[PDB]
């Protein structure tokens, strides 16, 4: 996470580095999700300071929902929408892009910056 304030690219429209991206993975393919898309994705999260770790795997069942309808947080309309099918990317959010100063408890304290290993396994339309 630390890495990522340091060398993350910034991937918000508005360039407030609120959402920070690092490639590490390269995926195969050449399309992204569009809006509207069902995307699945494997995944891993914890708080910036490593506090309240979540992922799929533990779940056993890959996380399936539509990009760009508000079903997660802006920092995953954004963040999946510029990755690859293969990839694997890192991510730190601001709280702004995430749960803001109200937070989310007892899992997403007040104002929380947010870290993700996300690989993006398909995605599809109609
Ligand atoms: C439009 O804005 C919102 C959209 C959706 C939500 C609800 C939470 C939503 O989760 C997320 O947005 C992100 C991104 C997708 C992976 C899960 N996630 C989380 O923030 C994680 C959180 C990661 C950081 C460590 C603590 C857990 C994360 C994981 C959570 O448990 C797996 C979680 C949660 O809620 C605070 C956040 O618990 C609530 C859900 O309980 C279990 C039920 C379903 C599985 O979780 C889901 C399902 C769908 C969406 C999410 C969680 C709030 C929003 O307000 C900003």
């Amino acid at each position: 996470p630390a890495t990522v304030t340091e060398q993350g690219e910034d991937i918000t429209s508005k360039k407030d580095r609120g959402v920070l991206k690092i490639v590490k993975r390269v995926g195969n393919g050449e399309e992204t999700p569009m809006i509207g898309d069902k995307v699945y994705v494997h995944y891993k999260g914890k708080l910036s300071n490593g506090k309240k770790f979540d992922s799929s795997h533990d779940r056993n069942e890959p996380f399936v929902f539509s990009l760009g309808k508000g079903q997660v947080i802006k920092a995953w309309d954004i963040g999946v929408a510029t990755m690859k099918k293969g990839e694997i990317a890192h991510l730190l959010i601001k709280p702004e892009y995430a749960y803001g100063s109200a937070g989310s408890l007892p899992k997403i304290p007040s104002n929380a910056t947010l870290f993700f290993e996300i690989e993006l396994l398909d995605f599809k339309g109609e």
